[PDB]
């Protein structure tokens, strides 16, 4: 009853997959899990599913459908009058949402024979790990191997404490039940930027302030300059080189002073967002006596195959090395349980996509073009805009384009990039092709349906050897 | 006077083998007779003037109201009326249509083709007769011909088309009010998204036809959830109708048919003929130009688009395939790239078809019913939106992804998609296909999370039983 073959603790991205691949695998498998849903029952799914991904995603999808209607509609002959959109009824959906998938995941534990653990997770010594119930009484569970996958929190900043609902993070972020009036953010990444604008699109007045000079340093340099400017004029006041040092709560309202370039500044809002990035999780995690090892940023240290220190002991996810995403932790945990299970499975870290979920949404997979100059490789680039896309037109969103980046001398793709409808499908397309080593050649001589937005991959492709049909090149 | 490549027709086909001809460095010239809204000869073909393009248009006007009335109370959104302005909406489609084709010149223009207006007939000897909208005749002298004639509507006599009250897919897309009621003959593509538009806007609609079978070239799994779903959305189709006959009086129109239970009859406000196409051919070749037509009149070519005569070739509608514009256009290239001396060939077997209802369907390579007919066994997987974190956000759940791989070496053989994006992850297929890629292939790779292209990864691994996200 107390033995398993594979103890997995946290229920994210990472642990839950994990836990459900094991058990497909043959492997007696445990789940661990603490978090406290709306219901005031355990809800599994991690970050991604209670307070992040699916949330904002849908609070994104229902503000941008407001938006449209109220600012994109006349041009179809469409007349909405009076066209309004209640906050709580918006919030309600997105929790009905959350409850339906956290429910799913039981339900696919429960198909496949995974054994849930309500409570907190403690690794102790030899790989044996001690649960504490919700009434506080402990058990401990002999593991064979033990999957650790506890996941982030949001950083926390001294100058920005979160303070009754007035300074939040992206958790409270995504339970107003009113548009703020002035809103204030404080980090202009991925995070920052989607919930800004999901209420600036409801009338929120919103003031992004970033303490880098560069925007969106990750992405490739001209898709970031494009999202810079299309995410300024739909009302992000994006600031960067502002850095945060203080801020005073005071009659409903926040003060928060910040250094630009022009010195000392201040600037007056009825909520801040502090996101200002994220931080694993070990919280209670590791007994002294584990073995677990943590680097100096506080993740779990962990080899190219997701082993750490203590041999049957492997870490998952937001809580090791690399790109903090969804995808990528539950590509992990699948890695992981294959290799328990035997299999010499491998992980390619070099095509894990990502996306933003503004709108245009923005999404790469591979190198950007200032990585590859920095790493001395010529390259040809062909761009192709969604202006020229025939079905963009008939969907009056024209704005945007894609971008596909080659080897010059071998044609291999080495990086697509996409602002614009269709962002991640169109990366995907991408990311499909360079598993296989695809040229830019190789995409231009596929055949793709028109009309469709994925003619702009095409377009683009064709342009790396300028000859794309539907551009001068 | 003397071209090294000279383009009839500048539709899909003919415009983009002209282009590609002139980047070829090819003297080229294009030839075209339609007249567009303006007065003035129109590129662009058919699916830029009258078809792809306007189709999507009102597609997606008429969604984007439906969604308005019908699918926003859930996320909290109310207005005090939602209506639509047709005419509006037309003009809209008029707008997008008259930007495309100036920018079909444009490219011309900066591409070095040449173009005559006016109707194109190849003589013998690759001499080309263009008759100019005046009614005069020159001759060019061409080194190399392509064909590019298109297609039109196919005409039955139980429905001719009548003033503005018996019309063919042209004309539905010029209506300037919603119908009261829609009758719409052919439960085809071109019916089933035009029938579409018209019932988002308020049209009360029936599509009658003839066969008993719905979609017979989708896989059976998509046809029959396409369907349910159609029908749900106020496309009233009647399968095993056959219409017979037709009486306008009174600016309606009364359509006699017949169905398993007998003779039946139902009026409408407005009748759509939408029976299919045919190829162009009318006063096409000379007598003695040495290009033959096979028996459905199609211009013969080989796999090159090569005609019986040397240095003439036919791309698009007018020869055989599937009728649809990214065929067309690759045949197109194709061709022009052969004459500059490559050795370029053309895919056949991995062509997407679309339809673009809402759900969307989509698909490339071949059907359940086609491999179980060519005693080829597969494993197949199945993924739907219904379990899509990225679809629930949507408020958009219908529909699955459907892949299909050879049992004995787990090769993809066909990806089947109704829902949303379906013809983004359908290219998505392709594009793994053209690969050779197996199941096992697309379950490997890391799907960003959360986007509807989670569905094709899920649908790969249930192929071989171990979706995570479903039971299998
Ligand atoms: C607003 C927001 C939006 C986001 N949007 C996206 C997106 O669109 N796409 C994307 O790819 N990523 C997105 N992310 C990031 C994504 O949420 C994370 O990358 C992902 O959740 C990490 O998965 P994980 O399993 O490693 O960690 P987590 O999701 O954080 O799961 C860790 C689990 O472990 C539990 N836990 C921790 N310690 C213990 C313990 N001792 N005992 C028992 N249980 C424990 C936790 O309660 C939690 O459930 C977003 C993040 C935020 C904050
Ligand atoms: C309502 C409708 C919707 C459609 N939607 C889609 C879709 O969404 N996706 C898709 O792939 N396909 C779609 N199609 C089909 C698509 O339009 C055709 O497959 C495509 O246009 C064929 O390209 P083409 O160049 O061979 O022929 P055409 O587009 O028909 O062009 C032929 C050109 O040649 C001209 N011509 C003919 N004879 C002469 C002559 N002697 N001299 C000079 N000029 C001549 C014609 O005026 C015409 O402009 C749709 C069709 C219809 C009717
Ligand atoms: O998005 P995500 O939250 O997932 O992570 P992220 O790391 O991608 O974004 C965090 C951003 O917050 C900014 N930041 C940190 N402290 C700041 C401060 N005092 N003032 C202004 N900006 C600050 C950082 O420069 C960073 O660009
Ligand atoms: O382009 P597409 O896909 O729309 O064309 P399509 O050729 O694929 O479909 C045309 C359909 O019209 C139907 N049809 C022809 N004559 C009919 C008649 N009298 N009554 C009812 N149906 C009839 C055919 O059965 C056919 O399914």
């Amino acid at each position: 009853s107390q033995k398993f073959d594979v103890v997995v603790i946290g229920a994210g991205p990472g642990g839950y997959v994990a836990a459900i691949r094991a058990a497909q695998l043959g492997l007696k498998t445990a789940c661990i899990e603490k978090y406290i849903g709306k219901e005031g029952k355990v809800a599994l799914g991690g970050t991604c599913l209670n307070v992040g991904c699916i949330p904002s995603k849908a609070l994104l999808d229902s503000s941008y459908k407001y938006h449209e209607a109220k600012e994109a509609f006349k041009v179809h002959g469409i007349e909405a009058k009076g066209v309004t959109i209640d906050v709580p009824a918006m919030v309600a959906r997105k929790a009905n949402i959350v409850k339906n998938l956290t429910g799913g995941i039981a339900t696919l534990f429960k198909a496949n024979g995974v054994t849930s653990f309500e409570g907190h997770g403690k690794l102790l010594a030899n790989k044996q790990v001690e649960v504490t119930g919700l009434d506080g009484k402990t058990q401990v569970l002999e593991a064979e191997n033990v999957i650790i996958a506890s996941g982030s929190r949001p950083v926390e900043i001294p100058p920005a404490p979160l303070t009754d609902d007035i300074i939040v993070d992206s958790t409270g972020a995504l339970e107003f039940q009113a548009v703020p009036k002035k809103l204030g953010v404080i980090g202009a990444g991925v995070i920052g930027l989607e919930l800004g604008s999901v209420w600036a699109r409801l009338g929120a007045e919103v003031t992004v302030l970033e303490a880098l000079d560069k925007f969106l340093p990750a992405a490739d340099e001209q898709i970031a300059k494009e999202a810079l400017k299309v995410l300024t004029k739909q009302g992000l006041n994006i600031r960067l080189g502002a850095r945060v040092t203080a801020s005073e709560v005071k009659k409903k309202q926040v003060t928060v002073t910040f250094t630009d370039a022009n010195g000392e500044q201040k600037e007056t809002f009825d909520k801040l967002i502090v996101a200002v990035g994220r931080r694993p999780v070990t919280t209670d995690l590791l007994a002294a006596d584990s073995g677990v090892t943590l680097d100096e940023r506080g993740f779990i240290y962990v080899d190219d195959h997701c082993k750490t220190s203590v041999p049957g002991v492997f870490a998952i996810g937001d809580v090791v090395r690399g790109a903090m995403l969804a995808h990528k932790a539950s590509e992990e945990g699948v890695m992981v349980a294959e290799r328990i299970a035997g299999h010499k499975a491998q992980m390619n870290y070099d095509l894990i996509p990502s996306v933003i979920y503004t709108h245009p949404e923005i999404a790469w997979v591979g190198k950007t073009e200032q990585t590859l100059k920095a790493e001395g490789v010529e390259v040809n680039v062909g761009t192709f805009p969604f202006a020229a896309s025939g079905r963009a037109m008939a969907a009056n969103d024209t704005t945007g384009l894609v971008k596909v980046i080659a080897d010059a001398k071998t044609d291999r793709v080495l990086g697509v990039h996409v602002i614009g409808p269709s962002a991640a499908e169109l990366v995907q397309q991408g990311a499909i092709g360079m598993e296989f080593g695809t040229s830019a050649e190789d995409l231009g001589m596929m055949v793709f349906s028109h009309p469709t937005l994925s003619e702009a991959l095409h377009e683009a492709a064709l342009a790396v050897n300028g000859h794309a049909i539907h551009i001068a090149n």
